[PDB]
């Protein structure tokens, strides 16, 4: 999963048709658990504040369940996505505290999406 | 070059193709900056401490000048490589250390490399 992951996430970034995979379509379908207005409200305080700020709080919120998991990758997903490919987010830190949250469901991630 | 890198270490630890790009082709080159002992010994501790550990401390050596940071990015590229795709690394810390020594050469080493 943590490869995948940050695969999936950076190529919602940029695009890059080079660095796609397939895979990334199961989780694209995440893409639903999450609300567009919290990701645009989100973007504007990143861009509000010119930083990693807001997105990097959203991930340090509680995951008591798969269901919580699976709506982090999504907004970590959304926001690679709205957020623009131009900016200067060091996606380390993010996957840092991503993972810190959510690498106990990975196994059952695997299996409920593959 | 942060995501590139992403991109060129994680594909040079599973070698999956279709996460593959030409761009790694250059990096690949500064594969002769680093001594396949080092890369041997650092492996071996790897596996005798089940652990990060011995990569982390080699990529908290100091760094003052591009020749030195290509070389880290060498040593992180050969280990990856080694290493396994089976080893379970927490990737971000690495990729977090590392910006940190490289972060400020980005620029010079895209004009260096491209």
């Amino acid at each position: 999963m943590r490869t995948l992951l940050i695969r999936y996430i950076l190529w919602r970034n940029d695009n890059d048709q080079t660095y796609y995979n397939d895979d990334f379509k199961k989780l694209m379908l995440l893409d639903e658990l999450v609300d567009d207005g919290d990701v645009s409200t989100l973007i504007k305080n990143m861009r509000m504040t010119l930083s990693d700020g807001p997105l990097l709080d959203r991930l340090n919120q509680p995951v008591n369940n798969i269901e919580d998991a699976k709506r982090m990758i999504a907004i970590s997903a959304k926001v690679a996505r709205d957020i623009g490919e131009r900016s200067e987010i060091r996606w380390e830190e993010s996957f840092t505290i991503l993972f810190r949250m959510i690498e106990t469901y990975f196994d059952d991630l695997m299996i409920d999406l593959y």
